[PDB]
């Protein structure tokens, strides 16, 4: 019913992630290097 979020979330969901492109770039190696 609410098909307006497919054009409204593109301004939100695709706004914070653009800056956090490294939030998951190093997670399985950051803790592995410590070991």
């Amino acid at each position: 019913g609410f098909g307006a979020l497919f054009k409204f979330l593109a301004k939100k969901v695709a706004k914070t992630v653009a800056k956090q492109a490294a939030k998951q770039g190093a997670k399985y190696v950051v803790n592995k290097q410590m070991e």
